[PDB]
């Protein structure tokens, strides 16, 4: 899962603080 990945931004969830919808 990318999800488990991406969790960890930072930390398990900085994810949510790191999504923009504009790239």
């Amino acid at each position: 899962n990318s999800t488990t990945f991406h969790q960890a931004l930072l930390d398990p969830r900085v994810r949510g603080l790191y999504f923009p919808a504009g790239g």
